[PDB]
């Protein structure tokens, strides 16, 4: 799998996500503060942010391509395309940017 640290808001966490599933399973399993939901994309509340590293989420709800540059990606429906380092509770920074990055 490839390496994500996620950042959680209380901290961070490395998980070992595959190439074909979406962070939030090893993001679990890892032990973080991180919800469950739909892992079918019906929202973009629990949007996880691209600190380092790259997911696929390009069929993300109403996030763009230039987000994930930006840091801005998907939980649900995505897993990093490299090893990387992914916020967590920043679903704000696609609808305005966080300030965050
Ligand atoms: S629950 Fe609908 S996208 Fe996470």
């Amino acid at each position: 799998m490839y390496k994500v640290t996620l950042k959680t808001p209380s901290g961070d966490k490395t998980i070992e996500c595959p190439a074909d599933t979406y962070i939030l399973d090893a993001a679990e399993e890892a032990g973080l503060d991180l919800p469950y939901s739909c892992r079918a994309g019906a929202c973009s509340s629990c949007a996880g942010k691209v600190a380092a590293g790259t997911v696929d989420q390009s069929d993300q709800s109403f996030l763009d391509d230039a987000q994930m540059g930006n840091g801005f990606v998907l939980t649900c429906v995505a897993y990093p395309t490299s090893d990387c380092t992914i916020q967590t509770h920043q679903e704000e920074a696609l609808y305005e940017n966080l300030y965050f990055q």
